[PDB]
């Protein structure tokens, strides 16, 4: 059975942090489903590129629960994401039943809104790096790429390519990682 | 004044070489408009993220001309672009007034298409390298990122970065591409 994603896409989402998972994710034969935080319409992403959810959230949840759940950037995206309730519950279901929870850049922060992870380390981008840590909650790292518990991050859009390989070899292993690398022309 | 680019924007595009360079340029204070080839309408890229554009390719080529035109890849994308008549105009009149034009992955071949840039140096996409050489009318490169005459070209997504820098040097300057591009945590 193909493996599930739930990419959860907010006004403000850093729109690299979000295609990069996405395109990745599907090379891989992951089933993704780009859901809108704030329903079906579409999205101003932080530098106005606008993506259309395949569905809302609210829709995307009744399809639940998700082999991963993608949090991207964006310091406005992970605000919007912060303040969410629908937010707060997928990703405690998520965390209850042992499910990987991905989150990118400022992404992480939304973790901390919703008390998911506590004692993992983590990173996230350097200029998110002290909101993560108030209380200390979590413990960091300047890895490109983190994985800890149930809880993979990484920092910002030049780390996204690694992210998301990392949660296709999490998903799928790490030989189709190395095949939907190939062809990508990475460094 | 503000630099100014022209993104074409065809179905089958590859989603990560469109907005890593829209959100590249938009962080350099590039104008950058996503001009869509069939209209306003949204565009089904090659992994199924659905992009609205800001404007039909129409309405965008009235507002030219650009200080770049960038070609995104995707084979179907390419070959949306290779077929058009309206990128034909747009990349003639750009050439005729020495204008910078961009492509990426297989969008290079839309140059050979549209007969531009003929002896120029290019790369492209491994995969779109015989296509691209049909004829042997450029040479062929393997660097990461191409510049010769008119003409910058990038060979996939994990080169869209380098691509999309190497664009904002040419237009704001390398002062310019470094400050872009610390923030982004790229290897
Ligand atoms: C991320 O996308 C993000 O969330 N933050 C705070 C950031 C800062 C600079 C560049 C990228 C990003
Ligand atoms: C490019 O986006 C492209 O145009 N081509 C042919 C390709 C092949 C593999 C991966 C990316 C790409």
């Amino acid at each position: 059975a193909s493996k599930r994603a739930l990419v959860i896409l907010a006004k403000g989402a850093e729109e690299m942090e979000t295609v990069i998972p996405v395109d990745v994710m599907r090379r891989a034969g992951i089933k993704v489903t780009v859901a809108g935080l704030a329903g079906k319409d579409p999205v101003q992403c932080s530098r106005d590129v606008v993506i259309c959810p395949d569905a809302s959230l609210e829709d995307a949840k009744k399809e639940g629960p998700y082999d991963v759940v993608v949090l991207p950037g964006g310091n406005l995206g992970a605000q919007n994401l912060s303040e969410s309730a629908a937010v707060k519950e997928i990703l405690k279901e998520q965390e209850n039943r042992k499910g990987l929870i991905a989150a990118i850049c400022a992404g992480p922060t939304a973790l901390l809104a919703h008390e998911i992870g506590f004692g993992s380390k983590v990173t996230t981008h350097p200029l998110a790096k002290d909101k993560m840590m108030n209380g200390g909650h979590y413990t960091y790292s300047e890895n490109r790429v983190e994985k800890d518990g149930l809880i993979l991050t990484s920092r910002g859009p030049g780390t996204s390519f690694e992210f998301a390989l990392a949660i296709v070899e999490a998903l799928n292993g790490k030989e189709v990682a190395a095949q939907v690398k190939a062809p990508l022309v990475l460094k």
